[PDB]
């Protein structure tokens, strides 16, 4: 079998050669296992960026807000991504990280009912701030490496304070990848208003035989890069480790 010390230089070189700076939290049961080039980046707070997406649907549907049929119409305004200019279901938004669907959702929600949910998850630091629809790009609201890869956790486990129906529904959305009998579920982040800006894949793998493998990958991104490189790092990881 391969030494862990050779699992760590396999997994540091992967963000070496992306050329960034990162970490990568991978769970198993009630250990968290820190990789990366950059492993003091696993307490520190950053902004979730559109990994908030994954509680903004959960509190959105769990209040009604919204059904996840409900098409939301494209207002023909110009949008900064030509592929967000059409009419789309919140899971469709998830999966093209829209983020003009999650602000309207937000809207919906409101500010105060907003605040009590996100206090009431124990998301990050859990400040929302007085702007319904930005505080998850440039603050108030932060969160730890650790703090995303346990919420996956909590999600993937249907453990969340809302109805399983409302989790088993944002699962659905999350929906990323297959690979050898293994599915990968996970929210990808990138927060270009902040500097540094930051990148993120927060989700799980789920295996053949029903094992649940939470990960949040965190690192730097950089003007040069590939949305993509978030994915490869991951999966690279996950394989290096024999988890997929």
């Amino acid at each position: 079998h391969i030494s862990s010390q050779q699992h760590e230089k396999a997994i540091k070189s992967y963000f070496d050669e992306a050329q960034t700076q990162g970490v990568i939290i991978i769970k198993e049961g009630k250990n968290l296992s820190t990789y990366g080039n950059a492993l003091a980046r696993a307490n520190k707070e950053y902004v979730p960026a559109s990994t908030f997406k994954m509680l903004n649907a959960l509190i959105g549907l769990e209040n009604h807000k919204a059904t996840t049929n409900e098409i939301f119409k494209w207002d023909g305004k110009k949008r900064t991504y030509p592929m967000w200019e059409k009419d789309m279901t919140l899971g469709e938004a998830m999966a093209l990280s829209a983020d003009p669907v999650y602000q309207e959702l937000a809207r919906r929600t409101g500010l105060e009912l907003m605040q009590k949910e996100v206090k009431r998850v124990n998301f990050g630091n859990t400040n929302i701030g007085t702007q319904v629809d930005n505080f998850w790009l440039v603050g108030p609201l932060k969160i730890t490496p650790v703090q995303e890869v346990n919420f996956a956790d909590d999600l993937a486990h249907n453990r969340l304070p809302f109805k399983l129906e409302t989790q088993e529904e944002v699962k659905k959305m999350l929906l990323i990848k297959e690979v050898n009998g293994s599915k990968i579920y996970a929210k990808s982040g990138w927060g270009m208003g902040v500097t540094p800006q930051v990148g993120w894949l927060t989700g799980w793998v789920e295996q053949a035989n029903g094992k649940k493998i939470p990960f949040s990958l965190n690192l730097e991104m950089k003007e040069g890069m590939s949305g993509s490189i978030r994915n490869e790092i991951t999966y690279k990881s996950l394989e290096n480790l024999g988890i997929i």
